[PDB]
């Protein structure tokens, strides 16, 4: 409980010392904020800021004040009721669950497992949010890439046999010409765009690839309509539907990663923020599952033998190996078991006849006006799963967060790739924008952007983490306690992250789709493709 007015006039108490204006100020903004019962959350926490700026601007006036040790030790104090505001004061959480799959057809892959969150949650409405206008973005990245892969296996052909010639050298080539791909296509939307701004994303990528790629537009077409019948009966949300999404500051960002940048996870990422932001409820990635409930594997004891990951992906492969609620999910961990810990697995599963006995429901869930709770792996905080009551404050500063870190990203990218030149060249003109931008507050961000143009086409590159991803979340959790907007240098530490925390019995993480990230991919995948690519282009 935050100290009274009274109490602050003891600590900052200054023998024979004036009652400063800007001391007075404070006083009566704490006064007040304590005939504040009957107020909302966000008003509560508007007023504690207010203290914070006004207390600031105390310290700044009268740098050498002996009040100040008093004042540092009060801005302390509000921190902490900051997060006792948010523990103690909780709304019901609007029983949505926020699914987002663009780009393409939905696999049966990702119904299947949205399929498991609806059996268990029959109480809560699905939304699986499409963009009705962008069903042959993937194709479109598909057909380039694969273009691009056999322009440079062809150059490979002769100095092939030779070691100068790896994984690396190819992914290299590789990007140059997808780089060129892209700028030909960005240049095609735009100049369609001029001619009819009335030309849908799809009208404009069927033509190009009609074009450029000798593709039948009628085979395109049945796959549009394939592919919108397809989520239309699987709880399907249009995102040319969602107005607030479409007229706020974010969908030109949506729409550069859809149309420019091709990254279904970035644009996923945009979304999902805005769908909680003016819908609430839960957003999930289409590669979680449910909780498994608590009680279920209790009587059976993790080998030593095993890892704490393998031993979570077992559950579940064990789950589906015997109740087959998910058609050919893998048991490649399970089967590595001992016959006797197999048999501990089915005697459990056997004992159970209903679903709900091995998946838990999300139920009645409340959360604060002011967060957005996130999960966790052990890496730390990751946006695959968000729960936020409609408008939360901290939805707000996300957003807010995004469109701040796409501001400082196109204002050194946009100049770089209008010089209209190669690969090497704008990678090189955006580097040295990067850098010289680059100041104490946003140092670590922006040493984090150098590989934006290479995201999806060249392994290890995860930039989008630090634009639209968890940093983002972690940034604007340090926003709300720090009563500020703006956060680039991340100083948090786990304990104040985990304020933040969705309850691990929530989701299930450790799934089989999970550990095949589908916007980015590490050197063994790369080398593993490299020569899949060769045998398939020399066979
Ligand atoms: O073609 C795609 C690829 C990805 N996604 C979205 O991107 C999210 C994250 O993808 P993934 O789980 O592979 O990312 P990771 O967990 O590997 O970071 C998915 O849940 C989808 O919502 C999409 O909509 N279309
Ligand atoms: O921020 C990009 C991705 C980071 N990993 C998350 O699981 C995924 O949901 C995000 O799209
Ligand atoms: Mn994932």
């Amino acid at each position: 409980s935050l100290v009274n007015r009274k109490q602050l006039e003891k600590m900052a108490n200054v023998r024979f010392r004036t009652q400063e204006d800007e001391y007075v100020a404070i006083l009566d903004a704490l006064e007040e904020y304590h005939n504040m019962s009957e107020n909302t959350v966000v008003e509560k926490y508007l007023k504690l800021k207010d203290i914070n700026s006004l207390t600031d601007i105390y310290i700044d006036t009268y740098k050498k004040s002996g009040r100040n040790k008093a004042l540092k030790k009060f801005k302390e104090y509000l921190v902490t009721e900051v997060l006792e505001l948010k523990n103690n004061n909780l709304t019901p959480v609007e029983k949505n669950l926020h699914f987002v799959w663009i780009g393409g057809q939905i696999n049966d892959t990702a119904i299947n497992y949205i399929n498991q969150w609806k059996d268990v949650n029959s109480d809560y409405n699905v939304n699986v949010f499409y963009d009705s206008n962008a069903f042959l973005i993937n194709t479109l990245k598909k057909t380039v890439v694969e273009s691009a892969i056999n322009d440079t296996l062809e150059s490979f052909r002769e100095n092939l046999n030779d070691p100068r010639f790896d994984y690396n050298k190819f992914f290299r080539k590789r990007m140059e010409i997808i780089y060129d791909k892209q700028k030909n296509f960005i240049n095609y939307y735009k100049a369609q765009r001029e001619e009819n701004p009335e030309l849908i994303i799809d009208d404009i990528v069927k033509t190009y690839l009609s074009n450029e790629y000798s593709k039948e537009i009628d085979e395109l077409n049945t796959y549009i309509e394939e592919s919108l019948n397809k989520i239309t009966q699987n709880s399907g949300n249009d995102v040319r539907n969602f107005e607030e999404f479409k007229n706020g500051e974010s969908f030109n960002l949506y729409e550069q990663e859809l149309v420019e940048r091709w990254n279904l996870a970035a644009a996923s990422d945009i979304l999902r923020i805005s769908a909680l932001k003016e819908i609430g409820g839960m957003y999930l990635d289409v590669d979680m599952l449910p909780g498994i409930q608590p009680d279920l594997f209790e009587s059976i004891e993790k080998p030593s033998s095993v890892t704490v990951d393998f031993w979570e992906m077992t559950k579940l492969e064990a789950i589906m190996k015997y109740k087959e609620y998910i058609p050919e999910y893998t048991s490649e961990h399970f089967d590595m078991l001992d016959e006797e810990v197999q048999s501990s697995f089915e005697s459990v599963l056997a004992s159970k006849s209903d679903k709900s006995e091995i998946f838990s429901s999300l139920g009645d869930m409340e959360a604060s006006p002011l967060e957005v709770k996130i999960a966790f792996n052990s890496k730390g905080i990751i946006n695959q799963g968000l729960i936020s009551v409609k408008d939360s404050y901290c939805s707000n500063l996300i957003v807010k967060q995004i469109e701040n870190r796409y501001k400082i990203l196109n204002n050194s990218l946009n100049p770089a790739i209008s010089e209209d030149n190669d690969f090497n060249t704008t990678t090189n003109t955006f580097i040295d924008s990067i850098m010289a931008e680059a100041n104490a507050d946003n140092g670590r961000f922006m040493m984090e952007l150098g590989k934006y143009l290479r995201v999806g086409f060249f392994p290890d590159v995860k930039t989008t983490i630090n634009l639209s991803g968890p940093e983002a979340y972690a940034a604007a959790y340090q926003d709300l306690l720090m009563f500020k907007e703006g956060s680039m240098n991340i100083h948090l530490i786990e304990a104040d992250l985990r304020n933040f925390e969705i309850s691990k019995t929530n989701i299930s993480q450790s799934t089989e789709q999970e550990m095949a990230s589908l916007w980015s991919f590490d050197d063994a995948r790369a080398k593993a493709q490299f020569e899949e690519y060769k045998r398939n282009y020399f066979e």
